[PDB]
């Protein structure tokens, strides 16, 4: 009926209206974060310099990201015995915009890259192949670093994008910006 | 080691540092929610104005809220089809903040309330008691009505509290912004 049409065009009215400041709010919420993904920056590169100051990972402060990913929770239960020799050698793990992860490795025996990253698009995940030395693949059984692959019945293709994609979290929003307590045990 | 301590102590200080833009960061998260709650509020009211204008709700386009919670896939599961001859009645959805959620109904041969609303602390839930009339207890099986209890091998502990909070943040966070898309058919 035309009165209840008239109703309704005022309704179409009112929710574009909602639309626009969910717009600003959105607009004001990016700049938000930006300002203060930019404030930690800083932090993080002092936390940086102090442990990376060399041929093992955090010299200043040896087996640091180690420690700090083994006493957390979600991140624990992916890293194996095995794995804990290649970290060691962990330098720095960063964050940039989704967000590409970044894993700073010193030289070590396992492989030549002195970067592993993980782009997580926000759809589909890039990560870099690790440059394994021979003799060397750890993957040759479960291990961290599996972590380091690429993606897109099918609930073999949700989990494995469930699971990794919450470890991947915890370090974007746990790990990061508070290593130092995972690290001290107090989180 | 005294080395690898002083290398500690200038970790914790860039920790606090770091928790110290972490409080003005939520400070100023909580005050852009806030400014905009407010922004929504007028509009919300205009909808609610313009719906409302009686014995039966929402009269100036009947059946509004049923067939925007009808049109949702999370809110319809709940929706049984003897909750529909109440629902009919509801003139408004509100709310407030964690949260209240507030459903205002007309005068209805049901129950006595005007307003049945749900608490959520944010840990326990706080909903009124409905005010069924005489053999107009539809609970007498399952019901939308349900929704109405309060609440603190657990694991039915833990379900019941599950669904029942999946529903609230649907209608707290996807109806009440875009009722008129849900009931429109077009999300």
């Amino acid at each position: 009926t035309e009165e209840q049409k008239e109703t309704l065009k005022k309704l179409k009215l009112y929710q574009k209206e909602y639309y626009d400041y969910e717009s600003k709010f959105e607009y004001e919420l990016f700049l938000l974060r930006q300002k203060y993904h930019d404030l930690y920056g800083p932090i993080y590169d002092k936390r940086r310099e102090a442990l990376v100051g060399a041929k093992i990972g955090t010299p200043n402060l040896p087996e640091f990201w180690l420690r700090a990913l083994r006493n957390n929770n979600t991140v624990s239960h992916v890293i194996e015995d095995h794995d804990e020799e290649i970290l060691v050698y962990l330098n720095d793990i960063r964050c940039d915009y989704g967000f590409i992860l970044s894993f700073y490795f010193a030289t070590n025996p396992f492989f030549s890259n002195s970067v592993l990253t993980k782009t997580y698009h926000m759809l589909h995940t890039e990560a870099t192949v690790i440059d394994w030395y021979d003799n060397k693949n750890i993957l040759k059984r479960d291990s961290f670093f599996h972590f380091f692959t690429s993606h897109k019945e099918v609930a073999q293709l949700e989990m494995i994008i469930e699971g990794d994609y919450e470890v991947a979290l915890t370090i974007k929003e746990r790990i990061i910006p508070y290593a130092v307590d995972y690290y001290l045990g107090i989180i």
